[PDB]
């Protein structure tokens, strides 16, 4: 229906509102919640009680429920889905013990039925103490195809033992759970969809691995230890976790009655995200009073979530019930019993508790704990404040102060991390250079000399202290100041990045390489001394390190060959074809790229992958104006592996935009919004070799936009008159609105629906198709957002590649950067791609359906995360190793602009927009931030003011 | 006794929280529910049953209540004022068909009584169309007396007319609400005590002089006269208003439907302010298609107290539903069409949409109507905010263009006032210490001279427009600056 409806609007124009109500039902039983607000957008009348009920079913937002419900009742009869819904917003608020008046409420009236029993009737006691009315509400039996209803068959019958019916009940049901996922398997990532169920099979086995000593001795797969396995959604989770409250009362003290309250705290600590904000009001409550210093603890944190933290803070002194002042001596609740001493960093941000009580009340808490990962890293942050606050920035002592709490810090910690060694190494050496600008005039020389050699003893004590593993993560931001030309900084830097060199050094291999032969010779004397320290114990490394050199010198001739007038290995890289005992990392973007670890195994540090092993045959040689070259590595297991010379600008710019997506992706990952639409930045490594160029990774399966755009198009007739095409094309000075009109009269050539088309005709029917949507909105609205929030521009016709499978959004060319496209001769004031092509993609009522939702959850997880994303851009500012083209001796000055493009990627991740002249400040929404930007793409008014080789017309 | 209590606590000084939770229970029935709040400010356990509950009852808060009742179920049986505030709070919500559904699982136990049907199902479709149980659950009728329940009696004798058992009916009940406001009578705020009980003798004339046209002639004291004059509490005057509702479906044609959601509106109206916010979530949705302009123009209302302005702001682009490009004549419904785009001047806040985007919109909206006080006092403000991001402060020309609409809408109002005839008068003295210096050490006096005598123009007209009973406030101001 779905696959035969947007083409149905295309040809026969059957308007969108006039047919509108009939399709919402299409993405309500498929659980595609994201196509229903996008679509209640563009519908106006809001009409029956049932749609607003399906807008309200669909978003899941459960506290305004019964409203719906109730004026539901008030047009109808029972029909049972209206009372059906009611007692699940009964459920979803937990209203247990009152669900089980509302039970009985419908066997006098009989609502057509009281088939409800059957339904949810079954359970109200599932969670709570009784069992005694589900021994009784077993009674239809037959009528019990529900999940929770069979699963209510089981504990009645678990305390009274009932070994037989014990194992084959569950075979009854773990076959019906597993029914409806065995579905056809389409293999696009269906695990996802998935999931619930895949929940609802972890559901079973806790008790089943647990009931044994009443059964009848082991009690294992430990209740808590699986419990970190899953999503904190909590819109998924929390079945399983008010099934773990469960058991808890089977088995006894020992104190059970723990856990009770543990796992309602743990019902309440994945319920401030992803909101649900009122039903966490029953868990508050749904508790006992065990350990109320983690208990009181847990109330303030929906008060940091919902609105007022002054509340919370005021509730963080019924902490001082448990012990100050004495009775101290509570380790196991020194644990937690300090967390919640941290847990006025709530406090912070409502100012006016005096500054040195938080350095007090902060500072006080690593003397309580010197481990617990999170020790100093609050601690950290309020000291830069104090940095920029203090004189600026000559007398910082404090630098020495913080920088312990940097490392020393993190020697205890694995985790809450990516944020500090930047600043660990950048207020190092953002230290460094006002010391040469106190030895290029200044009078404090004698001082500051000093303090930056006690600073230079503070780094090398944690060195040794720490692995190499989370000097890992900074690697090329370590690479990327090596231009001090400072005392000792140098010198800690060899032997900090040899340490780093030491283990892991394949990875390592490439990133040496940009730097060791580009033209810019104080790098590159400085870069092989940088090997001979390090060489210095190396001694069997030392080949690889020949060897990698002896690679990339074969790699310049890559792109330094092409003066050729389609060639081969065979012809002239015979010299890469002889190749006798090297092994060296093929580049694969996954593992370069460092996964970080929880859960205090220090440290094992391990990635999960292949070398060189031969080439691919031939080179197939692009001409793009350009002539680049499809070559191929085949890898050790065969995988062919896709390469480019390439014949342009620096990569190093591109270099860590690939950095930059996974640690996105990794947070991408971490939360799962983005996972339940799967969305993931497609990333690619380019490893640089000179300032001309290094390697592309090429990802086939790929065809360019503007090819796309031939195609079909052609088939249709392209417009190419060219420069007689672009005739009234005049610089700046004519109208707009004369441009507006060669634009709207030359629209009329350009059609827009081959974009769905193509998406037809080069695809299969049945669902592969449909969810390549869902990639293809889900792909292209974070890289527009990440692309927005990072300014990029000049996303050309040839720059957007597409999986021919799954049509995964593919960004390239990654020059174009933060507002050098609106420093550009037309400059690109459009955000980001979005023509109106691109939105006929993702055609008619995806017009702004998932798209809009995808780019939702993009900015709020941006806006979650902004210091532990922001400043590894300040890195980014601050890499002098980069562009501004352009010699001299002295390079890698600075981006002289990065204090200015500092703000200009703080205030868009504040939701601030560029100040609209004579205006304040006032940060947006989130969902507010999005809808201005969405129109920012079809400001027509905008739109034909825009530079036409990027090709907005197109 | 709290003349005793806190006596008590200042000698032999055995200190609060040992003597804690009866001091709740002091302030508990007394309802001082400012006292209750200023319980848990000095409680150090906050621990139990009753008195997380009885904060509850004094918060305000109705969101969470079910919550904590919830929590007696979870520790007691039936003990009937656990679950007598359930249904409170599922009024709270307004959740009449929801209760009728909660009615009978009582009596699958009869949970130790009859009186929870006795007290709210004896209610619940008194506040729907339905009779039917509200008969029938009016069986004990002598255990069963509320504020509601003979109160129920009336609509059931209005639905069965009864000429002298009607009357009797209103004479039965209304002196015998009046012996809670007859206690002893002292004027510290003799009245103000006084209010919902007041406001519960003003619910049962506006039945009198209204049934009657049904019963029988007396057509006035409307059904919304008297309301402005409330205190808009709205914990208190909701007691009015769903009561004030079904008249009109006691009533009919005339357009009964009509009505019946303009008053289920008003609901919304005060519960905006006041807030009580989630019972806002039927304020929407207490009606059906009547008058979508103003439906959905308080439905912002959500949106603008509580977080999203854009969702405000996009739901007041279902504004275009409500008759879009031309055909506008219809007066009455312009009167507030156009106020909903008064209230899309609520993304001031909400930056980037264009300058003068409002600056067209809301001076598109003084072409309409030039009194009815919304025009121009906003769009007064938004000026004088550019005007200090402005060139500052020679060439002021947009002087004379704001201070036609302080006054020039003044001419029209009385009422969104005490800001403005300042900024009138101030802008005209804001416009004064620039000429002074214009004329010593300038020559640019060129048009500022005669732009100030263009602002005379416009003084002399409103100062003869407006009565000067309505320049009494700033007229101290006058004083100041001869």
């Amino acid at each position: 229906a779905v696959m035969h409806f947007e083409s149905f609007i295309t040809e026969k124009k059957q308007n969108i509102q006039e047919h509108l109500g009939f399709l919402q039902k299409l993405y309500a039983a498929m659980h595609e919640p994201d196509g229903v607000a996008g679509v209640s957008a563009i519908r106006k009348a809001e009409p029956s009680l049932k749609e607003q009920i399906l807008e309200h079913e669909s978003l899941g937002l459960l506290r305004d429920a019964t409203a719906c419900y109730d004026r539901a009742i008030q047009l109808e009869p029972d029909q049972i889905i209206h009372y059906h819904g009611v007692v699940k917003s009964m459920l979803g608020l937990g209203q247990l013990s009152t669900v089980i008046t509302q039970v009985n409420g419908v066997h006098a009236n009989r609502s057509e039925w009281t088939d409800e029993l059957n339904t949810y009737r079954v359970e109200a006691a599932w969670k709570l103490s009784q069992w005694d009315l589900v021994e009784n509400y077993l009674a239809a039996d037959g009528k019990s195809t529900t999940w929770s209803v069979r699963l209510g068959q089981l504990l009645l019958s678990a305390k009274k033992r009932d070994i037989t019916a014990f194992y084959d009940s569950l075979k009854l049901v773990r076959a019906e759970q597993i029914v409806p996922l065995s579905a056809a398997s389409f293999e696009r990532g269906s695990y996802q969809r998935g999931y619930e169920y895949i929940v609802r099979l972890h559901m079973l086995c806790e008790l089943e691995h647990s009931i044994k000593p009443l059964f009848q001795v082991a009690r294992l797969e430990m209740t808590q230890n699986s419990y970190r396995a899953k999503e904190p959604i909590l819109a998924l989770r929390r079945a399983l976790l008010s099934l773990n409250k469960r058991p808890d009362y089977n088995e006894m003290v020992g104190e059970c009655w723990l856990q009770s309250a543990r796992v309602a705290r743990k019902a309440g600590h994945h319920q401030t995200a992803y909101n649900a904000l009122l039903n966490a009001g029953e868990s508050r409550l749904a508790e006992l009073y065990v350990e109320r210093a983690k208990w009181l603890w847990s109330k303030g944190d929906v008060h940091q979530a919902l609105i007022v933290l002054q509340k919370g803070v005021e509730l963080c002194f019924p902490e001082n019930e448990t012990p100050p002042e004495g009775k101290n001596m509570l380790i196991h609740g020194r644990a937690m019993l300090l967390v919640g001493r941290f847990m006025e960093e709530t406090a912070n941000f409502e100012s006016n508790a005096i500054m040195k009580k938080y350095k007090d009340v902060t500072a006080c808490l690593p003397e309580w704990e010197d481990g617990h990962f999170y020790l100093a890293k609050y601690y950290d942050k309020l000291m830069p404040m104090v940095t920029d606050n203090k004189m600026e920035k000559q007398g910082d002592l404090i630098r020495y102060i913080v920088l312990h709490f940097g490392r020393s810090l993190q020697y205890g910690n694995q985790f809450i991390y990516q944020s500090m060694p930047r600043m660990l190494t950048l207020w190092l050496d953002y230290g460094t250079k006002a010391y040469e600008w106190e030895k290029a005039g200044r009078s404090d020389r004698v001082q500051m000399r000093n303090d930056l050699g006690k600073i230079n003893k503070v780094i090398t004590e944690h060195t040794n202290y720490l692995a190499p593993y989370q000097f890992l993560t900074a690697f090329s931001q370590l690479i990327s100041r090596i231009c001090h030309s400072h005392d000792e900084v140098f010198v800690v830097l060899m032997e900090i990045i040899a340490k780093v060199f030491l283990a892991y050094p394949q990875q390592a291999m490439w990133m040496m390489t940009a730097v060791s032969k580009s033209s810019y010779p104080m790098r590159v004397n400085r870069c092989k001394e940088i090997l001979n320290k390090a060489i210095h114990m190396k001694k069997s490394l030392e080949k690889f390190v020949g060897d990698a050199t002896r690679l990339t010198d074969k790699l310049l001739e890559l792109c330094n060959k092409p003066v050729d007038g389609h060639f081969k290995m065979l012809k002239k890289l015979v010299e890469e074809a002889t190749f006798s005992e090297i092994l060296i990392p093929l580049q694969s973007v996954m593992i370069p790229t460092l996964p970080s670890i929880l859960g205090t195994h220090a440290n094992h540090a391990s990635h999960e992958w292949a070398y060189i092993a031969g080439f691919d045959d031939m080179v197939e040689i692009l001409a793009s104006l350009q002539k680049p070259k499809k070559i191929s590595l085949k890898g050790s297991d065969g995988k062919f592996y896709i390469m480019m010379c390439k014949p342009k600008d620096d990569l190093r710019k591109d270099c860590r935009l690939m950095e930059f997506n996974s640690l996105i992706n990794k947070c991408l990952r971490k939360d799962a919004e983005s996972r339940r639409r799967e969305l993931h930045i497609r990333t690619y490594a380019v490893i640089p070799l000179n300032d001309e160029c290094g390697i592309i990774e090429w990802v086939n399966n790929t065809a360019g936009l503007r090819p796309i755009l031939t195609k079909l198009y052609k088939e249709k007739g392209v417009y190419m008159t060219g420069k007689e095409l672009r005739q009234c094309m005049l610089p700046k000075s004519a109208a707009l609105s004369e441009k507006l009109k060669v634009f709207r009269e030359f629209l009329l050539p350009r059609h827009p629906p081959i974009f769905h088309e193509w998406f037809l005709r080069t695809f299969p029917d049945p669902t592969s198709w449909y969810s390549s949507r869902s990639a293809y909105c889900r792909s292209t609205a974070v890289m527009s957002m990440v692309g927005y929030i990072l300014g990029l521009g000049d996303r050309h016709g040839e720059n957007i590649l597409f999986d021919s499978l799954t049509g995964e959004c593919v960004h390239v060319d990654f020059n174009c950067l933060f507002n050098k496209g609106e420093t550009f001769e037309v400059p690109e004031i459009v955000p980001f791609r979005l023509t109106h092509n691109m939105v006929n993609g993702m055609g008619p009522m995806g017009t702004e359906g998932l798209f809009r939702r995808a780019c939702e959850v993009t900015m709020r997880l941006m806006r979650d995360q902004r210091e532990p994303l922001m400043s590894v851009l300040k890195t980014f500012l601050h890499d002098p190793l980069v562009e501004w083209s352009k010699l001299n001796e002295t390079g890698e000055v600075v981006n002289e602009k990065a204090k200015t493009h500092v703000l200009d990627i703080e205030q868009r991740l504040q939701g601030v927009i560029k100040t609209r002249n004579r205006v304040t400040g006032l940060p947006l929404s989130i969902e507010g931030h999005v809808h201005y930007l969405i129109q920012e793409a079809t400001d027509e008014n905008l739109l034909c003011q825009m530079y036409l080789g990027w090709t907005p017309y197109m």
